């Protein structure tokens, strides 16, 4: 399933790898990190080659998900599991990262500004919120030029007809906004610093420091 990622994210390297490093750049070796909605755990698992003695929570909804996520770390690894939905009350911590790609855009508006105010909560002072995500344009006539991009990169990674089509139906259920307005909401919610390290038209890497 790694692959069709690939074939559907553009850039996966540079917006997976630039979470990595921020988190590397802002926390210790021995840091608490928190994945929301770690899916089949390949954030999880970036982060676990940088850094061998982080201390790991994932999280996600889906048992079937997380269990393809287990199955990524050694079995003497310490990594451990939650099955949580992210509108659920978060693991108290304190965490010196809370890191999330590719989730908080299926939440209502309202619900991803609360998530925000949340993860602040579980962050130690100076722990970083990181979200690799898929962003909508500022305009409906920008939107457009983004939907032409992603599809020029799904096409040109020979993605499978089938696959492409059914990433299409899941994105019925997106409910994505602009990277300055959810760059705006961690300020609202009290990170003091809040930056868009790296973008590829849809898809960005941001990040927001607690202190
Ligand atoms: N709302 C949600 N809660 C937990 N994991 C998720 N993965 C995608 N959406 C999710
Ligand atoms: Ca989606």
């Amino acid at each position: 399933y790694d692959a069709l990622k690939r074939q559907l994210i553009p850039s996966f390297d540079l917006l997976y790898g630039s979470a990595v490093s921020v988190v590397a750049m802002s926390v210790p070796a021995t840091a608490r990190i928190l994945d929301l909605g770690a899916g089949t755990g390949l954030l999880g698992a970036a982060l676990r080659e940088r850094l061998p003695d982080a201390e790991l929570l994932l999280q996600d909804r889906s048992q079937a998900m997380l269990e393809q996520a287990r199955q990524r770390f050694a079995d003497d690894d310490q990594v451990a599991i939650r099955v949580a939905d992210h509108l659920d009350e978060l693991p108290a911590g304190p965490f010196d990262a809370v890191v999330s790609a590719l989730s908080i855009h299926h939440l209502e508006h309202q619900d991803k500004q609360d998530l925000f105010t949340r993860i602040r909560k579980i962050l130690r002072p100076g722990g970083i919120f990181v979200n690799v995500e898929q962003v909508l344009a500022p305009t409906s006539e920008l939107e457009k030029m983004y939907d032409r991009q992603h599809e020029a990169h799904v096409l040109a990674s020979d993605t499978p007809a089938e696959e492409w089509a059914a990433g299409r139906e899941r994105m019925k259920h997106d409910i994505p906004i602009d990277v300055e307005t959810q760059i705006q909401w961690l300020r609202d919610a009290g990170f003091t610093t809040a930056d868009c390290l790296a973008k590829d038209w849809r898809f960005a890497t941001y990040a927001g420091w607690n202190g």
